[PDB]
């Protein structure tokens, strides 16, 4: 006779979800041109609760070819060479709770070295990038890097100080912010797989 | 006409965060007008309407984002009112009979989205603007959420109510004049 | 079954503020029941329950001299209620603003577009409100102007327009 | 994904020097987060991260009579660092200068090269220093005049622009 | 766009003049800025920069040029840099892991020049600017040659470093303004 | 090979004479090497030996208000002999003759005629004499003006020009 009147979507939640993730190793390969490719993935930061149930945490992180902090494989390579450029970088959430947790988590992406203040999960939801999800399950849509608004064909192999010198050498940024009942307690990882392409070499001494 | 007439602003935000009742499981109502100058929850869309006479949405899609555990004992709800009007006696069952209702878990992200449906816009353009009255909102603003839950938790803030958009704008403004 | 009004004229004379060089401003609200400034479509207005503007040209019309000090400026509006807080530079920065010495003649002129009107047919109606008002009228010019002279008539505001009236209606009950 | 926004605006507003003939200069930075001489402008560029000038397009606007002496001109900068030592003679053999009588609107027009950016995209950002400046700024508005009447308001620099805005950001966090 | 809008500028002439140090056998290091504005080493070229805006360069090789006989005992070096905080250690070693780094006896003319890849060009156009500051330098200078030399001769100038290039500029400025 | 320089500048500066109503005259070389009136181009013209006109349009730019009397004239001569009788009068029976009141920015322009160069390529030098002048320069811009005013400065001679140059050369032999 007639169509549907409602369409009834069976729902349901786990004690726990996850994953389990395996390295298998970095990929790297030079190329014609002056370009080599560099592949990896890994952990970007360790995300923890507040010392106040509730509160919110946050931060920023650098995409850099010599950010030894986060991205200590890259910088290997960064060391090495003069300019480089992102193919693509995706940052996905992984949590380490139960279901049961209370809380939830954002991220987005920044593209000013200096805009690293007043993070938080409402601002982050309505900046470009913008992912979010109850904090115990794993993020859905990732977050996904933007090469064709790059604002420089070639970004730069440098750890200069300036703010300008930072944007210089910086492509992007990881802002993210979470919260949760929980107190100081390791809520889960942020994860990245990316693909860099550097080029022009240069020895490392003289590279810094 | 030309290129730059238009002003599309595309992006997402957090409409609203519903906090539970202060009385152990009472259904929470409310209403949340779809506008380029409601401040208090579209701020970065607002900041634009003031600057823009009249504007149109193009699409809009409203999820339920929680942020409590699954062990939570609540529901939640969402429909599309279309008149200013209609503010009162907004319960679940009732969203549930109208328009684009979406009903489950508290716990549970929206699977079946909510969205805005353009070719059925009372009229081609909206005007930004703040005039009170029921005739003036319904110009202004072209449509509404509702939506209520309800939970055993007593006071706590259950989840967001998220929108993905994509609106455009037409003929700038003063932001002073424009009001 | 669509009648075309296609016709000119003046909307509105601006004098000089009582304070040199002090700004004027104003506003004018273009609808087919203004009988105060767009008499000859009043008649027009007056016979016909529905109307939308085809086209409209706005320009500046100098009465002094071209050594008058002083500028003008004109923007268009869309909503009735906005109707404070006018100044050149914020016309400046509005849909249209045109500008230029009060002594010569606008250059680049204020025009309607019509690609996004409100609403297909506006009423040719008289009701007060600011809703009732916008469902009446598609657009109003908004104009700012000072000059160096006191208390004198400095120029008119012209109007050349295109209207498009339908499903006409007895001018008494039509009101 | 890339939005566009379109309007004009002042800039500036030129004043006679205290010393009548004598020459006054100006600079104007073009961009986004100029709240000062693109206020319009500014509510865009502080929810954007990255921008680009598709087009943009300055003229002088006169306020005095055709009876004033004097003299004004413009052209385009490319380098948040040069401020100084502007005047007429000077703008006249740069890139893009208009000039003319003080009470006559501009007839040629001074417009963007956009042909030729520095990069792709500026940041719509705040910080200070030259560098972090031509980062964000994709161009200056380089202006002199002189005229016979003293510490009179001359006239103002006006702008008509299309500017390209991408990557959305939270006002707050985005400074 | 028109004829004239870019103006290009091809020339070549002596970069550095490569002279060694007072204390025989030891390494001299050195480093050039490829200018619009380097007047030092850049006259020519020095002359237009200072009278335009921005600039970009088509094409640039470096060669060296020894003007000592035969006998002479001594090596020569040269690569390519694109930081302008890079700037120390150099070491001729280095400069043979650096791109483009050729090394070659003190008497012996570059066969194999060394050239600018403008297709990895920092950015499309380059500032024609003084300010003093890496990121400042960076944005006005797309790169470097970096170059060491050592020799047995006690302070005696051993050759130089030719460039031929040809560079475009455009938007032009008043000499003056522009510093 | 060939270098294009493209750009625009103010040639003179043109004042009134003592005696009201006076005619005032002059002449201007248009050279690579006239630090003087082409400072921007005498950069360039230093440092290669030859080079040629593409085109160049000469305008006249007002300082004084359109209530002043008098008239400008230009016209172009094509041999820097010739530099004494000049008049409003002759220079209007003389190629590419331009005039118009003082307070007006001109009409119609003054243009390069390259179809008639004396030779292909002029050199860049700075030899003395009436031919080794010839040798060098392309031709000049004669001009006369007279005004009501005294002693005051009327406007400027204004240039637009492209310049193809050749065959660089070291600056301090290039003399």
């Amino acid at each position: 006779g007639q169509q549907p009147t409602r369409q009834v979507t069976p729902v349901s939640a786990p004690a726990a979800m996850g994953t389990q993730i395996t390295y298998r190793g970095p990929q790297v390969v030079t190329q014609y041109g002056d370009i080599t490719p560099a592949k990896n993935s890994g952990s970007l930061v360790r995300v923890t609760s507040s010392a106040t149930a509730g509160t919110e945490v946050s931060g920023t992180v650098l995409f850099n070819v010599r950010n030894a902090t986060e991205l200590p494989w890259l910088s290997g390579q960064g060391s090495r060479y003069s300019k480089y450029r992102v193919r693509y970088a995706h940052f996905t959430w992984e949590p380490i709770v139960g279901s049961n947790t209370n809380g939830e988590v954002a991220m987005a992406m920044l593209y000013d070295v200096a805009d690293v203040t007043s993070i938080t999960i409402e601002r982050l939801m309505q900046t470009r990038g913008g992912t979010w999800g109850p904090i115990w399950s794993p993020t859905r849509k990732r977050l996904s890097y933007d090469p064709e608004h790059a604002s420089l064909p070639w970004y730069l192999s440098g750890v200069s100080s300036g703010a300008a010198a930072g944007n210089i050498q910086t492509p992007f940024q990881i802002a993210w912010a979470a919260q949760s009942s929980l107190v100081s307690t390791t809520l889960g990882r942020i994860m990245a797989e990316y693909l860099v392409e550097l080029t022009d070499p240069v020895d490392v001494t003289i590279n810094q």
